[PDB]
């Protein structure tokens, strides 16, 4: 596995922001946000080439163990070998989660969870910064 | 606790940027580094005033879970209420801890480990950036 934090403490309307960089033979990166690894707010999957997706965000949650129901977008703003940066912030109704280039999508909050406090990266993304607000 | 985070793989030369927010009444705060909660390379301890310690640093290690030999310094450039930042690398020989303004810091590296996978913040330390170099 890649990058786990816990502890987080993210309250809603604060920003997590992330900065990684995307290998450039990458097929699929996760980044996982919640309590811990079987409740997930947000499961954040961009795939160049993974599940016989391209060039798809995918995007779940999941809750006690069970992913919810799948949603993605048609943009993709990323690029295998580029730096890539992602905010993500949360109210009780929805999460926020801002792309590099100014793209902007909304996901459910299907936990309703008080923070987030659990962050895991995975697959082709090189982590370099974290921060907090 | 403070922030948690694992599987770093942090390798020697390497530099962890870490900057937090120190709590106006503070009296103590602590960064782990090492393998894990059990194994740390340096356990890097401000006390403003704790323990019967005014205004020092303690560090120590730990080794399977068995604290070893305190080292103190007599230099303190922390303030209660304040930002803190440190540069954390690493050699065969000693942990570095640097700041800014060029305070340096000065470990022995006891446990020998390939690479620091284990950070954790306690104390009246938040966390607001840690960065990979
Ligand atoms: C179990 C399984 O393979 N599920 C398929 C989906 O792939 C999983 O998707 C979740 C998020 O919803 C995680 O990304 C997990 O890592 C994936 O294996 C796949 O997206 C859909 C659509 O093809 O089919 C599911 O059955
Ligand atoms: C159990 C205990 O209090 N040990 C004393 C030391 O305090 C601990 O020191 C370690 C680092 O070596 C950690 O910082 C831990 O949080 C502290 O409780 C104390 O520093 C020394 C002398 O002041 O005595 C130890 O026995």
């Amino acid at each position: 596995c890649g990058l786990v934090a816990s502890n987080l403490n993210l309250k809603p309307g604060e920003c997590l922001r992330v900065r990684g960089e995307v290998a450039p033979d990458a097929k699929s990166f996760v980044l996982n946000l919640g309590k811990d690894s079987n409740n997930l707010c947000l499961h954040f999957n961009p795939r160049f080439n993974a599940h016989g997706d391209a060039n798809t965000i995918v995007c779940n949650s999941k809750d006690g163990g069970a992913w919810g129901t799948e949603q993605r977008e048609a943009v993709f703003p990323f690029q295998p070998g580029s730096v890539a940066e992602v905010c993500i912030t949360f109210d009780q109704a929805n999460l926020t989660v801002k792309l590099p280039d100014g793209y902007e999508f909304k996901f459910p909050n299907r936990l309703n969870l008080e923070a987030i406090n659990y962050m895991a990266a995975d697959g082709d993304f090189k982590i370099k910064c974290v921060a907090f607000d």
